[PDB]
């Protein structure tokens, strides 16, 4: 359940609706982030933070107002954490705690983004 960084960039540039979930811890997000991403730390997904779940529901509602599976993309620094978040999100979907989702993480994470897509995104 993955996507290449170059496919993700083409999707982003299409303007088609999706949500990018940044699942890094706060300390990393404080250094640098993609401004369009929604921040939901992996640990919040692990511990079922009800408020981060509300945040995700609210982001979906903003587009859809309760009316297709939602395309969810997941990113972290290198693509190690995001794979774990994808599993949790798929389980929330399957359990109907979330609206139906189609969930993929970005191979190589934000470092692949920095390497191939935008070199102004920093190392850290």
């Amino acid at each position: 359940s993955r996507v290449s960084v170059t496919d993700y960039k083409r999707l982003l540039d299409s303007g088609a609706f999706h949500l990018l979930l940044d699942v890094r811890p706060q300390v990393e997000v404080d250094i640098c982030r993609l401004p369009h991403a929604l921040h939901i730390p992996l640990k919040h997904l692990e511990r079922r933070d009800a408020e981060s779940l509300k945040l995700l529901k609210e982001a979906i509602w903003e587009e859809k107002q309760g009316t297709a599976a939602v395309p969810i993309y997941v990113i972290c620094k290198l693509g190690n954490d995001s794979q774990k978040a994808v599993k949790i999100l798929q389980s929330l979907s399957a359990a109907q705690e979330l609206d139906p989702l189609t969930v993929r993480d970005v191979v190589g994470g934000l470092m692949a983004w920095a390497a191939k897509i935008d070199g102004t995104f920093p190392q850290y």
